[PDB]
């Protein structure tokens, strides 16, 4: 409350390691679905569907440019790009296996880095 902070974590960091996580979620071999925007032109009912595309690409643009606030902020964009991917595509194919695959990689990363 006012006047009354729990002690200040070092978030000085933050910016450099959310950067190698993503640089290691891009140069994964089951990035290829996520590397760029799905095409809203080419890819019927994306556009309808899916409130709030998002893309390694599209992350990667926004950390450089100071547009997350903190590292959670940073998380539910990652974590955007894998709901999506399960809200669109079956389980069973090969970009369903992709997302699941590449979310776990993802949480381990995020858990032995921060937690």
């Amino acid at each position: 409350s006012m006047s009354v902070k729990k002690p200040k974590r070092d978030d000085s960091k933050d910016l450099a390691l959310c950067s190698m996580i993503l640089t290691e979620m891009e140069t994964h071999e089951d990035a290829w679905p996520f590397l760029l925007p799905v095409n809203l032109k080419l890819v019927p009912g994306y556009k309808k569907v899916i409130k709030k595309p998002m893309d390694f690409s599209t992350i990667r643009e926004k950390l450089s440019s100071g547009q997350y606030p903190n590292l959670e902020t940073f998380a539910l964009d990652v974590r955007l790009v894998f709901d999506n991917c399960e809200t669109f595509n079956e389980d069973d194919s090969d970009i369903g296996r992709a997302g699941h695959n590449m979310r776990k990689y993802f949480e381990k990363k995020w858990t032995d880095t921060f937690k």
